[PDB]
């Protein structure tokens, strides 16, 4: 009698580990959310087929609110997996529900899948190299998000590469681009004038990863804010001080400027 | 004509995802190797099975100096796979093997799995307040290594996270404790006297991720210095400073001391 926390990994249904599907598929109810990523290239019914099972999908509101209500009841008697997108615990409030868990008598295990934190390595970015994350959100109301903007320059200042998480609102079928965050990011420019985030800032993004072809590309934001990389979910990065054989790596796989070859040291 | 570098994930050979074993049964020739890292909770002789497909386990030497001389060839008139631990490409050295792929016309394809990287979300810990990483590397003959002693001070400067890899002899098959690499760091602690890592630092181990039994411990280090985590392998984290949720996960499930619901927040 437990709960599973199982990653459903990063596009499609099969990216979830053997672990994960083996045990989801003994488990006797599974729930599953999907509003915290994207899996672009799956459905819920081929997620239920290779399962096996019925899964009856919660909302941020369910989550957040009757975890413990809808969920937890059922794992004292039964075998319950709750099903979520990339890794479960990364860059969501997941880890907290571990703790609602405990405190209702039910012993929890965690299942990882493939996450975008780490998939970001696929754009040749050395990993050790990414300093603190951030959210570029939807502007909303009368208040223009800022924080993205710090961390990128306390990175950047420490030769750093950032990592910006894309807002989603899966309700809403919502899923920002790097388009509309490189114009989110101009514009907190303008409004700070800090050098940080420009016209001539090398940029890269990747887009639908953990497909075979994700979109892995890397330029200056005045060529690329206007570009089609493709359907969502999109990931963008702002790199420091690039090795070597970084900028040899965006140059020949990521189709960046020759120029970048050249680091200053 | 394709090369598909497949992700093993943490632990055991059931860490792979269903993508990258599909695939890997599809394959003519499957090569690996386990010097990055060591699936410590399976054997090669498990994961031949799993695959059902014999592998040629390749040296150091053997991916850095001839991989375009014993993997790429096969890959003209075949499909190959290259298995390593984890997630492909958070080895530094691995991302450029691709450009050698190219270089000698084939098509590459990335397989991403769970990542330690990216797993240690499991310790309750915010992934987006991770800083830069480190690895604390044995010392050898005159040489003691520092770097990650700055890497924790500039991070925990900015409330950030870290995480600290602890070495590895794959060959020799020796895995660095927690323990050992506390010991490491109180002893460039007291060559620095920064105040950085002390008797009174707070540091949450986490062994063996991706076992349904993993230990998480958090704790400060003059009681989980001596500490037994079990079986390798173990990784290092010195936490910034706390959000109170951290705190809490790290007390209701790392059986982190009461203390740093007052001190490390
Ligand atoms: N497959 C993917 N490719 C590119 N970006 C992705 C992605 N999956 C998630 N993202 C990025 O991450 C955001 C969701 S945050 C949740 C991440 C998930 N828990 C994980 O472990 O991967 C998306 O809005 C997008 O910004």
């Amino acid at each position: 009698m437990v709960l599973y926390f199982i990653g459903l990994g990063l596009y499609d249904e099969r990216d979830i580990t053997v672990k994960g599907l083996e045990i989801a598929k003994k488990c006797d109810y599974v729930f599953a959310e999907f509003y915290t990523s994207l899996m672009a290239g799956t459905t819920l019914g081929r997620i239920q087929k290779l399962i096996g099972k019925e899964i009856r999908v919660l909302s941020r509101e369910d989550v957040e609110l009757n975890f413990e209500n809808i969920v937890l009841p059922l794992a004292k008697e039964n075998d319950v997996a709750f099903l979520t997108p990339g890794d479960p615990l990364v860059a969501t409030t997941h880890a907290e529900l571990r703790i609602r868990a405990k405190r209702a008598g039910v012993e929890s295990y965690v299942i990882h899948a493939p996450s975008i934190y780490s998939a970001v390595g696929i754009t040749g970015l050395h990993i050790y190299k990414f300093g603190k994350s951030a959210t570029v959100a939807y502007p909303e109301g009368n208040w223009f998000p800022t924080s993205m903007y710090d961390v990128i320059k306390e990175n950047a200042e420490r030769g750093l590469h950032t990592l910006l998480f894309l807002d989603i609102k899966a309700e809403k079928r919502m899923y920002m681009t790097a388009n509309e965050a490189m114009e989110l990011l101009l514009k907190v420019e303008d409004m700070k004038k800090g050098g940080v985030f420009t016209d001539d800032t090398l940029v890269v993004v990747l887009a639908r990863a953990g497909s075979l072809n994700p979109t892995i590309r890397a330029g200056y934001v005045k060529d690329l804010i206007r570009e089609d990389f493709g359907d969502p979910p999109h990931i963008l990065i702002v790199p420091g001080k690039l090795h070597i054989v970084e900028a040899e790596y965006l140059v020949e796989i990521a189709g960046a400027p020759r120029e970048i070859l050249r680091v200053n040291v």
